[PDB]
Protein backbone atom coordinates (compact mmCIF):
# COMPACT_ATOMS: atom_id res chain seq x y z
CA UNK A 1 0.00 0.00 0.00
CA UNK A 2 1.21 3.51 -0.87
CA UNK A 3 -0.54 6.37 0.92
CA UNK A 4 -2.31 8.70 -1.50
CA UNK A 5 -1.70 6.37 -4.45
CA UNK A 6 -5.16 6.01 -5.96
CA UNK A 7 -4.45 4.45 -9.38
CA UNK A 8 -7.64 2.72 -10.58
CA UNK A 9 -9.83 4.44 -7.98
CA UNK A 10 -9.95 8.13 -8.97
CA UNK A 11 -13.65 9.20 -8.98
CA UNK A 12 -13.14 11.75 -11.77
CA UNK A 13 -13.18 10.70 -15.41
CA UNK A 14 -10.36 12.40 -17.35
CA UNK A 15 -11.54 15.05 -19.90
CA UNK A 16 -9.49 13.12 -22.46
CA UNK A 17 -10.16 9.65 -23.82
CA UNK A 18 -8.43 6.87 -25.77
CA UNK A 19 -8.99 8.64 -29.05
CA UNK A 20 -7.16 11.69 -27.60
CA UNK A 21 -4.41 9.31 -26.50
CA UNK A 22 -4.06 7.70 -29.95
CA UNK A 23 -3.54 11.10 -31.60
CA UNK A 24 -1.17 12.34 -28.89
CA UNK A 25 0.86 9.10 -29.08
CA UNK A 26 1.11 9.81 -32.82
CA UNK A 27 2.34 13.36 -32.06
CA UNK A 28 5.09 11.89 -29.90
CA UNK A 29 5.91 9.04 -32.36
CA UNK A 30 5.07 6.32 -29.79
CA UNK A 31 4.08 3.03 -31.45
CA UNK A 32 3.70 -0.69 -30.65
CA UNK A 33 7.53 -0.87 -30.79
CA UNK A 34 7.89 1.55 -27.88
CA UNK A 35 5.37 -0.41 -25.73
CA UNK A 36 7.76 -3.34 -26.04
CA UNK A 37 10.73 -1.24 -25.03
CA UNK A 38 9.08 0.75 -22.25
CA UNK A 39 8.09 -2.60 -20.72
CA UNK A 40 11.68 -3.79 -21.19
CA UNK A 41 12.82 -0.58 -19.41
CA UNK A 42 10.60 -1.52 -16.43
CA UNK A 43 12.41 -4.83 -15.92
CA UNK A 44 15.73 -2.93 -16.05
CA UNK A 45 14.58 -0.11 -13.74
CA UNK A 46 12.70 -2.13 -11.10
CA UNK A 47 15.70 -2.61 -8.80
CA UNK A 48 17.15 0.88 -9.30
CA UNK A 49 14.11 2.99 -8.47
CA UNK A 50 15.67 4.20 -5.19
CA UNK A 51 18.88 5.38 -6.93
CA UNK A 52 16.89 7.21 -9.59
CA UNK A 53 14.81 8.97 -6.98
CA UNK A 54 17.93 10.03 -5.05
CA UNK A 55 19.22 11.53 -8.32
CA UNK A 56 15.92 13.38 -8.85
CA UNK A 57 15.63 14.52 -5.22
CA UNK A 58 19.27 15.66 -5.37
CA UNK A 59 18.39 17.92 -8.31
CA UNK A 60 15.44 19.29 -6.29
CA UNK A 61 17.55 19.72 -3.13
CA UNK A 62 20.28 21.69 -4.89
CA UNK A 63 17.88 24.26 -6.37
CA UNK A 64 16.13 26.55 -3.86
CA UNK A 65 13.48 27.54 -6.43
CA UNK A 66 12.68 23.83 -6.98
CA UNK A 67 12.80 22.67 -3.34
CA UNK A 68 10.49 25.66 -2.78
CA UNK A 69 7.55 23.53 -4.04
CA UNK A 70 8.01 21.08 -1.17
CA UNK A 71 8.49 23.79 1.53
CA UNK A 72 6.33 24.63 4.54
CA UNK A 73 5.15 28.26 4.60
CA UNK A 74 8.25 29.22 6.65
CA UNK A 75 10.52 28.26 3.72
CA UNK A 76 11.89 25.08 5.31
CA UNK A 77 11.44 21.70 3.51
CA UNK A 78 8.45 19.64 4.62
CA UNK A 79 10.07 16.27 5.31
CA UNK A 80 6.76 14.40 5.44
CA UNK A 81 5.71 15.83 2.05
CA UNK A 82 9.05 14.87 0.42
CA UNK A 83 8.87 11.29 1.75
CA UNK A 84 5.20 10.65 0.95
CA UNK A 85 5.60 11.97 -2.64
CA UNK A 86 8.76 9.95 -3.12
CA UNK A 87 6.87 6.64 -2.82
CA UNK A 88 4.29 7.70 -5.44
CA UNK A 89 7.01 9.17 -7.72
CA UNK A 90 8.96 5.93 -7.50
CA UNK A 91 5.85 3.88 -8.25
CA UNK A 92 5.25 6.12 -11.30
CA UNK A 93 8.47 4.86 -12.94
CA UNK A 94 7.01 1.34 -12.83
CA UNK A 95 3.46 2.36 -13.80
CA UNK A 96 4.90 4.11 -16.89
CA UNK A 97 6.66 0.81 -17.81
CA UNK A 98 4.09 -1.80 -16.74
CA UNK A 99 0.59 -0.36 -17.14
CA UNK A 100 -1.62 -0.72 -20.12
CA UNK A 101 -2.34 2.85 -21.26
CA UNK A 102 -6.14 2.62 -21.10
CA UNK A 103 -8.81 4.85 -19.57
CA UNK A 104 -7.75 3.98 -15.99
CA UNK A 105 -4.24 5.09 -17.01
CA UNK A 106 -5.60 8.34 -18.45
CA UNK A 107 -7.75 8.99 -15.41
CA UNK A 108 -4.64 8.81 -13.25
CA UNK A 109 -2.72 11.17 -15.61
CA UNK A 110 -5.50 13.70 -15.04
CA UNK A 111 -5.28 13.11 -11.26
CA UNK A 112 -1.48 13.67 -11.39
CA UNK A 113 -2.04 16.89 -13.34
CA UNK A 114 -4.44 18.06 -10.63
CA UNK A 115 -1.89 17.34 -7.93
CA UNK A 116 0.82 19.53 -9.45
CA UNK A 117 -1.76 22.30 -10.11
CA UNK A 118 -3.48 24.40 -7.38
CA UNK A 119 -6.65 22.24 -7.85
CA UNK A 120 -5.38 19.39 -5.65
CA UNK A 121 -1.80 20.19 -4.63
CA UNK A 122 -1.12 19.52 -0.92
CA UNK A 123 -4.44 17.67 -0.45
CA UNK A 124 -3.12 14.14 -0.94
CA UNK A 125 -0.69 14.29 2.01
CA UNK A 126 -2.77 16.80 4.03
CA UNK A 127 0.19 19.20 4.12
CA UNK A 128 0.51 22.99 4.10
CA UNK A 129 2.79 24.16 1.27
CA UNK A 130 2.97 26.45 -1.75
CA UNK A 131 -0.36 26.39 -3.59
CA UNK A 132 0.73 25.73 -7.17
CA UNK A 133 3.70 24.48 -9.16
CA UNK A 134 4.25 26.90 -12.06
CA UNK A 135 3.60 25.02 -15.30
CA UNK A 136 6.87 26.31 -16.83
CA UNK A 137 8.72 23.83 -14.60
CA UNK A 138 6.75 20.68 -15.51
CA UNK A 139 7.67 21.22 -19.19
CA UNK A 140 11.25 22.07 -18.13
CA UNK A 141 11.55 18.77 -16.18
CA UNK A 142 10.98 16.77 -19.39
CA UNK A 143 14.77 17.28 -19.82
CA UNK A 144 16.14 16.13 -16.43
CA UNK A 145 13.52 13.33 -16.05
CA UNK A 146 14.43 12.05 -19.55
CA UNK A 147 18.21 12.60 -19.70
CA UNK A 148 19.20 11.44 -16.19
CA UNK A 149 17.33 8.19 -16.78
CA UNK A 150 19.60 7.03 -19.62
CA UNK A 151 22.53 5.84 -17.44
CA UNK A 152 20.22 3.64 -15.31
CA UNK A 153 18.92 1.93 -18.46
CA UNK A 154 22.44 0.76 -19.35
CA UNK A 155 23.05 -0.80 -15.89
CA UNK A 156 21.84 -4.31 -16.78
CA UNK A 157 24.49 -4.61 -19.52
CA UNK A 158 22.18 -4.20 -22.53
CA UNK A 159 23.40 -3.52 -26.12
CA UNK A 160 23.97 0.18 -27.05
CA UNK A 161 21.03 0.14 -29.46
CA UNK A 162 18.73 -1.69 -27.03
CA UNK A 163 19.50 0.96 -24.37
CA UNK A 164 18.79 3.58 -27.02
CA UNK A 165 15.37 2.06 -27.78
CA UNK A 166 14.41 2.00 -24.07
CA UNK A 167 15.65 5.59 -23.71
CA UNK A 168 13.59 6.74 -26.69
CA UNK A 169 10.48 5.03 -25.32
CA UNK A 170 11.12 6.73 -21.95
CA UNK A 171 11.67 10.12 -23.63
CA UNK A 172 8.35 9.81 -25.53
CA UNK A 173 6.44 8.49 -22.48
CA UNK A 174 7.70 11.38 -20.28
CA UNK A 175 6.80 13.95 -22.96
CA UNK A 176 3.41 12.30 -23.53
CA UNK A 177 2.46 12.41 -19.84
CA UNK A 178 3.62 15.98 -19.17
CA UNK A 179 1.51 17.01 -22.15
CA UNK A 180 -1.54 15.39 -20.53
CA UNK A 181 -0.82 16.92 -17.10
CA UNK A 182 -1.00 20.41 -18.61
CA UNK A 183 -4.80 20.02 -18.75
CA UNK A 184 -5.77 21.74 -15.47
CA UNK A 185 -3.26 24.54 -16.29
CA UNK A 186 -4.41 25.39 -19.79
CA UNK A 187 -7.33 27.80 -20.40
CA UNK A 188 -10.51 25.85 -21.11
CA UNK A 189 -10.67 24.97 -24.82
CA UNK A 190 -6.98 25.65 -25.52
CA UNK A 191 -5.57 22.15 -24.68
CA UNK B 1 13.69 39.85 -45.28
CA UNK B 2 11.43 37.07 -44.05
CA UNK B 3 7.77 38.06 -44.23
CA UNK B 4 6.27 38.22 -40.74
CA UNK B 5 9.61 37.69 -38.98
CA UNK B 6 9.69 40.44 -36.35
CA UNK B 7 12.61 39.40 -34.04
CA UNK B 8 13.88 42.50 -32.19
CA UNK B 9 10.83 44.52 -33.27
CA UNK B 10 7.86 43.01 -31.42
CA UNK B 11 7.09 46.15 -29.36
CA UNK B 12 5.24 44.02 -26.85
CA UNK B 13 7.24 43.10 -23.73
CA UNK B 14 7.40 39.50 -22.51
CA UNK B 15 5.70 38.79 -19.15
CA UNK B 16 8.90 36.94 -18.27
CA UNK B 17 12.35 38.49 -17.79
CA UNK B 18 15.98 37.41 -17.51
CA UNK B 19 15.59 36.37 -13.89
CA UNK B 20 12.76 33.98 -14.94
CA UNK B 21 14.99 32.71 -17.73
CA UNK B 22 17.88 32.07 -15.33
CA UNK B 23 15.67 29.86 -13.16
CA UNK B 24 14.13 28.06 -16.16
CA UNK B 25 17.61 27.48 -17.63
CA UNK B 26 18.53 25.89 -14.30
CA UNK B 27 15.41 23.66 -14.43
CA UNK B 28 16.49 22.43 -17.86
CA UNK B 29 20.15 22.00 -16.81
CA UNK B 30 21.28 24.52 -19.50
CA UNK B 31 24.67 26.10 -18.76
CA UNK B 32 27.52 27.98 -20.52
CA UNK B 33 28.70 24.60 -21.90
CA UNK B 34 25.41 24.33 -23.73
CA UNK B 35 25.77 27.89 -25.13
CA UNK B 36 29.03 26.74 -26.70
CA UNK B 37 27.46 23.61 -28.11
CA UNK B 38 24.24 25.17 -29.35
CA UNK B 39 26.45 27.65 -31.25
CA UNK B 40 28.47 24.73 -32.70
CA UNK B 41 25.17 23.08 -33.68
CA UNK B 42 24.34 26.22 -35.71
CA UNK B 43 27.53 25.87 -37.77
CA UNK B 44 26.67 22.19 -38.42
CA UNK B 45 23.00 22.89 -39.27
CA UNK B 46 23.32 26.09 -41.31
CA UNK B 47 23.78 24.13 -44.56
CA UNK B 48 21.04 21.57 -43.76
CA UNK B 49 18.09 23.73 -42.78
CA UNK B 50 15.93 22.91 -45.83
CA UNK B 51 16.30 19.12 -45.47
CA UNK B 52 15.42 19.52 -41.77
CA UNK B 53 12.19 21.35 -42.60
CA UNK B 54 11.49 18.69 -45.25
CA UNK B 55 11.69 16.10 -42.45
CA UNK B 56 9.45 18.10 -40.06
CA UNK B 57 6.97 19.02 -42.81
CA UNK B 58 7.02 15.34 -43.85
CA UNK B 59 5.94 14.48 -40.28
CA UNK B 60 3.18 17.17 -40.45
CA UNK B 61 2.04 15.86 -43.85
CA UNK B 62 1.60 12.23 -42.74
CA UNK B 63 -0.72 12.96 -39.83
CA UNK B 64 -4.10 14.49 -40.77
CA UNK B 65 -4.68 15.78 -37.23
CA UNK B 66 -1.36 17.68 -37.50
CA UNK B 67 -1.59 18.91 -41.11
CA UNK B 68 -4.95 20.17 -39.76
CA UNK B 69 -3.34 23.26 -38.16
CA UNK B 70 -2.20 24.50 -41.57
CA UNK B 71 -5.53 23.84 -43.39
CA UNK B 72 -8.01 26.20 -45.02
CA UNK B 73 -11.64 25.84 -43.84
CA UNK B 74 -12.28 23.28 -46.63
CA UNK B 75 -9.75 20.98 -44.90
CA UNK B 76 -7.11 21.21 -47.64
CA UNK B 77 -3.58 22.51 -46.72
CA UNK B 78 -3.18 26.29 -47.08
CA UNK B 79 -0.08 26.31 -49.30
CA UNK B 80 0.65 30.00 -48.77
CA UNK B 81 0.61 29.41 -44.98
CA UNK B 82 2.94 26.38 -44.99
CA UNK B 83 5.47 28.14 -47.25
CA UNK B 84 5.54 31.41 -45.26
CA UNK B 85 5.80 29.63 -41.88
CA UNK B 86 8.54 27.39 -43.31
CA UNK B 87 10.87 30.43 -43.74
CA UNK B 88 10.34 31.57 -40.13
CA UNK B 89 10.61 27.98 -38.84
CA UNK B 90 13.86 27.49 -40.69
CA UNK B 91 15.28 30.77 -39.33
CA UNK B 92 14.29 29.74 -35.77
CA UNK B 93 16.76 26.84 -36.02
CA UNK B 94 19.57 29.41 -36.50
CA UNK B 95 18.18 31.88 -34.00
CA UNK B 96 18.20 29.09 -31.39
CA UNK B 97 21.91 28.59 -32.21
CA UNK B 98 23.13 32.14 -32.78
CA UNK B 99 21.20 34.65 -30.68
CA UNK B 100 22.00 35.84 -27.17
CA UNK B 101 19.15 34.67 -24.99
CA UNK B 102 18.41 38.19 -23.74
CA UNK B 103 15.20 40.21 -23.36
CA UNK B 104 14.98 40.62 -27.17
CA UNK B 105 15.14 36.82 -27.39
CA UNK B 106 12.52 36.45 -24.65
CA UNK B 107 10.22 38.94 -26.31
CA UNK B 108 10.23 36.87 -29.49
CA UNK B 109 9.60 33.59 -27.58
CA UNK B 110 6.52 35.31 -26.21
CA UNK B 111 5.52 36.34 -29.77
CA UNK B 112 6.03 32.77 -31.03
CA UNK B 113 3.80 31.48 -28.19
CA UNK B 114 1.15 33.99 -29.22
CA UNK B 115 1.35 32.77 -32.80
CA UNK B 116 0.52 29.12 -31.97
CA UNK B 117 -2.18 30.29 -29.54
CA UNK B 118 -5.55 31.73 -30.68
CA UNK B 119 -4.31 35.24 -29.67
CA UNK B 120 -2.20 35.70 -32.85
CA UNK B 121 -2.56 32.50 -34.90
CA UNK B 122 -3.21 33.23 -38.59
CA UNK B 123 -2.65 37.03 -38.17
CA UNK B 124 0.99 37.06 -39.35
CA UNK B 125 0.31 35.58 -42.77
CA UNK B 126 -3.24 37.02 -42.96
CA UNK B 127 -4.61 33.50 -43.55
CA UNK B 128 -7.93 31.83 -42.83
CA UNK B 129 -7.19 28.68 -40.82
CA UNK B 130 -8.06 26.92 -37.57
CA UNK B 131 -8.07 29.27 -34.52
CA UNK B 132 -5.73 27.53 -32.05
CA UNK B 133 -3.06 24.84 -31.89
CA UNK B 134 -4.00 22.57 -28.97
CA UNK B 135 -1.28 23.04 -26.35
CA UNK B 136 -1.04 19.25 -25.81
CA UNK B 137 0.70 19.10 -29.20
CA UNK B 138 3.34 21.79 -28.53
CA UNK B 139 4.60 19.74 -25.57
CA UNK B 140 4.29 16.55 -27.65
CA UNK B 141 6.49 18.05 -30.39
CA UNK B 142 9.40 18.34 -27.96
CA UNK B 143 9.99 14.70 -28.94
CA UNK B 144 10.07 14.84 -32.79
CA UNK B 145 11.70 18.32 -32.91
CA UNK B 146 14.43 17.04 -30.57
CA UNK B 147 14.99 13.44 -31.74
CA UNK B 148 14.83 13.92 -35.53
CA UNK B 149 17.52 16.59 -35.29
CA UNK B 150 20.12 14.11 -34.10
CA UNK B 151 21.11 12.59 -37.48
CA UNK B 152 21.56 16.13 -38.95
CA UNK B 153 24.02 17.02 -36.19
CA UNK B 154 26.20 14.11 -37.34
CA UNK B 155 26.45 15.18 -41.02
CA UNK B 156 29.46 17.49 -40.66
CA UNK B 157 31.55 14.45 -39.65
CA UNK B 158 31.80 15.19 -35.91
CA UNK B 159 32.65 12.56 -33.28
CA UNK B 160 29.71 10.85 -31.51
CA UNK B 161 30.63 12.61 -28.20
CA UNK B 162 30.61 16.04 -29.80
CA UNK B 163 27.32 15.14 -31.57
CA UNK B 164 25.99 14.02 -28.19
CA UNK B 165 26.89 17.41 -26.71
CA UNK B 166 25.23 19.36 -29.57
CA UNK B 167 22.17 17.10 -29.29
CA UNK B 168 21.82 17.62 -25.51
CA UNK B 169 22.10 21.39 -26.00
CA UNK B 170 19.35 21.17 -28.68
CA UNK B 171 17.09 19.02 -26.49
CA UNK B 172 17.37 21.53 -23.58
CA UNK B 173 16.88 24.52 -25.88
CA UNK B 174 13.71 23.04 -27.42
CA UNK B 175 12.23 22.10 -24.03
CA UNK B 176 13.18 25.53 -22.69
CA UNK B 177 11.38 27.37 -25.49
CA UNK B 178 8.21 25.28 -25.47
CA UNK B 179 8.05 25.90 -21.71
CA UNK B 180 8.10 29.66 -22.41
CA UNK B 181 5.54 29.40 -25.24
CA UNK B 182 3.00 27.92 -22.80
CA UNK B 183 2.45 31.41 -21.28
CA UNK B 184 -0.52 32.54 -23.36
CA UNK B 185 -2.10 29.05 -22.92
CA UNK B 186 -1.77 28.86 -19.14
CA UNK B 187 -4.30 30.34 -16.73
CA UNK B 188 -2.90 33.63 -15.45
CA UNK B 189 -0.94 33.02 -12.27
CA UNK B 190 -0.44 29.30 -13.03
CA UNK B 191 2.70 29.61 -15.26
C1 LIG C 1 8.73 15.66 -16.14
C2 LIG C 1 8.20 16.39 -15.14
C3 LIG C 1 7.61 15.78 -13.83
C4 LIG C 1 7.33 14.50 -13.55
C5 LIG C 1 7.54 13.23 -14.45
C6 LIG C 1 6.77 14.44 -12.19
C7 LIG C 1 6.33 13.31 -11.51
C8 LIG C 1 5.57 13.31 -10.34
C9 LIG C 1 4.86 12.19 -9.75
C10 LIG C 1 4.83 10.77 -10.35
C11 LIG C 1 4.26 12.60 -8.62
C12 LIG C 1 3.38 11.74 -7.68
C13 LIG C 1 2.00 11.62 -8.30
C14 LIG C 1 1.04 10.87 -7.41
O1 LIG C 1 0.53 11.49 -6.44
O2 LIG C 1 0.75 9.68 -7.66
C15 LIG C 1 4.56 14.02 -8.46
C16 LIG C 1 4.13 14.87 -7.46
C17 LIG C 1 4.76 16.03 -7.06
N1 LIG C 1 5.76 16.67 -7.76
FE1 LIG C 1 6.19 16.21 -9.77
N2 LIG C 1 6.72 15.72 -11.70
C18 LIG C 1 7.23 16.57 -12.66
C19 LIG C 1 7.33 17.93 -12.47
C20 LIG C 1 7.52 18.50 -11.22
C21 LIG C 1 8.18 19.76 -10.90
C22 LIG C 1 8.80 20.74 -11.92
C23 LIG C 1 8.15 19.93 -9.58
C24 LIG C 1 8.73 21.10 -8.77
C25 LIG C 1 9.63 20.80 -7.83
C26 LIG C 1 7.48 18.80 -8.98
C27 LIG C 1 7.24 18.60 -7.63
C28 LIG C 1 6.25 17.80 -7.13
C29 LIG C 1 5.51 17.98 -5.90
C30 LIG C 1 5.66 19.12 -4.88
C31 LIG C 1 4.52 16.81 -5.87
C32 LIG C 1 3.45 16.51 -4.81
C33 LIG C 1 2.22 17.25 -5.32
C34 LIG C 1 1.06 17.06 -4.37
O3 LIG C 1 0.94 17.87 -3.41
O4 LIG C 1 0.26 16.10 -4.56
N3 LIG C 1 7.11 17.96 -10.02
N4 LIG C 1 5.33 14.40 -9.52
C1 LIG D 1 8.57 21.63 -30.29
C2 LIG D 1 7.43 22.16 -30.76
C3 LIG D 1 7.35 23.26 -31.85
C4 LIG D 1 8.30 24.07 -32.36
C5 LIG D 1 9.80 24.11 -31.99
C6 LIG D 1 7.69 24.94 -33.35
C7 LIG D 1 8.30 25.95 -34.08
C8 LIG D 1 7.65 26.97 -34.79
C9 LIG D 1 8.23 28.19 -35.32
C10 LIG D 1 9.71 28.60 -35.20
C11 LIG D 1 7.26 28.89 -35.92
C12 LIG D 1 7.43 30.25 -36.63
C13 LIG D 1 7.48 31.34 -35.57
C14 LIG D 1 7.54 32.71 -36.20
O1 LIG D 1 6.46 33.22 -36.58
O2 LIG D 1 8.64 33.31 -36.30
C15 LIG D 1 6.02 28.14 -35.80
C16 LIG D 1 4.76 28.48 -36.26
C17 LIG D 1 3.74 27.60 -36.53
N1 LIG D 1 3.71 26.29 -36.15
FE1 LIG D 1 5.02 25.50 -34.69
N2 LIG D 1 6.36 24.65 -33.38
C18 LIG D 1 6.11 23.62 -32.51
C19 LIG D 1 4.85 23.07 -32.33
C20 LIG D 1 3.90 23.04 -33.34
C21 LIG D 1 2.81 22.10 -33.52
C22 LIG D 1 2.49 20.92 -32.58
C23 LIG D 1 2.13 22.43 -34.63
C24 LIG D 1 0.90 21.71 -35.21
C25 LIG D 1 0.95 21.29 -36.48
C26 LIG D 1 2.75 23.60 -35.19
C27 LIG D 1 2.35 24.27 -36.34
C28 LIG D 1 2.59 25.61 -36.58
C29 LIG D 1 1.72 26.54 -37.26
C30 LIG D 1 0.32 26.30 -37.86
C31 LIG D 1 2.49 27.86 -37.21
C32 LIG D 1 2.05 29.21 -37.76
C33 LIG D 1 1.31 29.91 -36.61
C34 LIG D 1 0.88 31.26 -37.11
O3 LIG D 1 -0.21 31.33 -37.75
O4 LIG D 1 1.63 32.26 -36.89
N3 LIG D 1 3.81 23.95 -34.37
N4 LIG D 1 6.29 27.00 -35.09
Amino acid sequence: KIPGYTYGETENRAPFNLEDLKLLKEAVMFTAEDEEYIQKAGEVLEDQVEEILDTWYGFVGSHPHLLYYFTSPDGTPNEKYLAAVRKRFSRWILDTSNRSYDQAWLDYQYEIGLRHHRTKKNQTDNVESVPNIGYRYLVAWIYPITATMKPFLARKGHTPEEVEKMYQAWFKATTLQVALWSYPYVKYGDF
